């Protein structure tokens, strides 16, 4: 089966728990796992004004997430909503919506937030747009059960644990649906 | 596969949906379904008061439904939440929470309404509380993407055959992962 | 104008938070504050086996609610919705919604958890009812500092912490917040309402 | 009192209702109201190639929300959130947010669907940023009959179907809800801040 881990990070934190998410998943036999990135959005000017940390993941393009068995989409929580660069890149799905080109797919979410709250809101309204497109959607259950996240005031040990266990979890109901 | 088809309904229009559900997870083979309501909490001096439809489907306990592969919800949409009955049973399920005992299983949710809106927030306020148990949360995609409704201002044919589609649906995905 | 603190409270955090509540929208001059529960709907022994805790607020009865300016809810997290006992209480207010008794009042939402996960859903998920009755809905944001009873203190309402074993009781610092949340509801009420 | 009509449309379907919003909020003496659009994020050729609508609107920046005393927030349905221009635009107000701008101002939203499917998802989950701006949140419940100047007419705020071919306008019925919409909630706004 295969795994893309779909990321947005401005400063890095997504980042590193994209790269815990997808360890996770590489523990499962059979799961093959790649790491992309949406786009930035800003231009490099603004990007660089707002201290922002260049990523260098492969970018990703809307329509080949039709290629993968199970997605896991990371945004930072921007006011209890993924992020703009993250709504922008899932804007752009229009073409495989009207194909259901992830339907019943996997998708599982993970945030990252500073202390304000709103990392629920982030995660359950991203659930929205992935059931539009009829993906089956995996919650962590039992910090939150809707999906990892990590909350600074880098990533703790736990938090790590925790998204390398929600990769690992999703790459396994992936391999146990899709071979 | 063992597939559940949970309900409350109050004017009957649930439990209609609930029977299409049901005869929809029965065309597929391997799975073995079940119908169930959860208890009227109103005295049933005051049900009758506000006009009820008794219901005679057999009774779920809460604890009853770790037995199940999936199970498939349904509640009237009351002002944008799941029922007060739906609540309260599902509040005594705080022993399965703690054993860990729906963890993974799918579940799904369908719904019914009058024309003033919140079915979409009923359903999605319900998938909050599944996802606390782990359960796998399985909308419909492409009236919601997010669980077969019923809109009345008796169910359509057509809203039938997607309460029928919805059961089939999850009881297809039910076999492939628990045969 | 009239300020209802409407609870629904097993094991007493949330009613700890009601009485917070009440104590900060008491010090808004012409707020006219009253604290209520909704009916226990567990049988009572079940209730008294399951450790629950008797209150003295009054029973509040669906009908009633008309007669306030704004109405302070509190509930716990339950599974990230409002309690069964809550959930059932709103159900009964159909007649309200039917005559526009509390469209354009205001509203407001408290909560408490074990561990956290689930809190800002059952805000949320409660704003959805108070919509359907047309109440103008107050979150509390990140307030200035200063406001706050309690130096160095969700934006969707104020929280409580009753760890996992239900154990813990509200922190000044939680209960600042509440009674902040009463204190900045009243005032609008008062505001709107003389 | 300032109220800003801000909105982001692709096809004219919010710009519509967004004037509709506006000209309800114009009946209030005493209201000033200014209508403004998010950038377009799409480059022009695609915009124009995809079928793009241009439009007359003044294009807002995040700062000058903190001058007005009500926003009322317009958004396309985009998968059951709000569009990635909006969001975009939103995610360039943490200098706001930072400096309590926004606190305690009216906010409310309404949106437009191709074939209604997640347009009260888009609105509650508008609702969610505001509530991190600590602004007053307005839903329009289910206003009583007269006030709406179309007889005969979700609760979270105005809403229009746009077709699944994108060809259908707003009707008469859809645009007397959104301007009772902005009618309610500059009247909201003159009576807190005259
Ligand atoms: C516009 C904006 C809005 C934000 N909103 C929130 C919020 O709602 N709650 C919160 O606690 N942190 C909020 N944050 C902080 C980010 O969630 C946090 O810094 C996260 O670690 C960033 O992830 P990244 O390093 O992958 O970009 C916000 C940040 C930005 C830029
Ligand atoms: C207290 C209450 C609240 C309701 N809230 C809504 C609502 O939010 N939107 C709506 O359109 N209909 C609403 N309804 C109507 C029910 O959703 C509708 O009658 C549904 O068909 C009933 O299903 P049942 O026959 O299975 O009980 C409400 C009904 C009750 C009793
Ligand atoms: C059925 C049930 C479900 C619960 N769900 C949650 C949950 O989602 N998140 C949480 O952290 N605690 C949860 N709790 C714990 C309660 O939120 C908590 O102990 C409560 O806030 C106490 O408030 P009270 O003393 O006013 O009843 C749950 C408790 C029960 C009985
Ligand atoms: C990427 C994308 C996603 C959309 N998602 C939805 C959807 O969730 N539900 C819906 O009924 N229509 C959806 N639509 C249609 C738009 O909501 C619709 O055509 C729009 O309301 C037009 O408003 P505008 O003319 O102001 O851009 C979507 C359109 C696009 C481009």
């Amino acid at each position: 089966a295969k795994v893309l881990v779909l990321y947005y990070s401005m400063y890095g934190h997504i980042e590193t728990m994209a790269r815990a998410v997808a360890e996770g998943a590489s523990k499962v036999d059979g799961a093959e796992v790649v790491v992309k990135r949406v786009p930035e959005t800003m231009p490099p000017q603004l990007f660089e004004k707002a201290g922002g940390k260049t990523q260098t993941a492969p970018v990703a393009t809307p329509q080949e997430l039709a290629d993968y068995d199970a997605i896991i989409f990371g945004t930072p929580t921007r006011f209890g909503n993924m992020s703009g660069q993250m709504r922008t890149f899932l804007d752009q799905t229009g073409g495989l919506w009207a194909s259901g080109a992830l339907y019943g797919k996997l998708a599982s979410v993970f945030s990252s937030t500073g202390t304000g709250g709103g990392q629920e809101q982030t995660i359950t309204s991203t659930w929205t747009t992935l059931a539009h497109h009829g993906m089956v959607i995996v919650p962590i259950g039992y910090g939150t059960p809707y999906g990892a996240t990590t909350i600074a005031g880098q990533p703790s040990q736990e938090e790590l644990s925790i998204a390398r266990y929600q990769g690992e979890y999703v790459a396994g109901l992936a391999v146990k649906l899709n071979g």
